[PDB]
């Protein structure tokens, strides 16, 4: 969706590279937080994103219990 | 686009408001889509949301091999 592509790192921009061809979507949310966060190593970077990757696996699952039901 | 749902009308907005009453953050990805779109009322716009985050958790499943054993 256009996605907000913003100060890719050398270790960033290598990383999200192996997820997109892993075929692993990242959603552009998380790439503004880790671009704010910046980290040093490939390392850190494939390591912090599987967590917060993980947060959204949560956030993406958790209750809402409708509410405007019809 | 000119509808009841620019960037943050009512309906979304009090679909937002209902996730996190839930406590259920959203990535701007599904906000950045959805509110072009443009859905009719509130159990619509909270029926694609939960799809795109539906999408979500399945992509946010898939397998990215690591690979960079630095």
């Amino acid at each position: 969706h256009m996605d907000k592509t913003v100060n890719l790192s050398a270790c960033e921009v290598a990383v999200l590279d192996l997820y997109e061809q892993s075929n692993i979507r990242i959603p552009s949310d998380i790439i503004e937080d880790l671009v704010n966060q910046r980290l040093q190593s490939e390392q850190e970077v494939l390591n912090y994103i599987e967590t917060q990757r993980t947060y959204w696996k949560l956030e993406n699952q958790k209750k809402l219990y409708r509410g405007s039901l019809k």
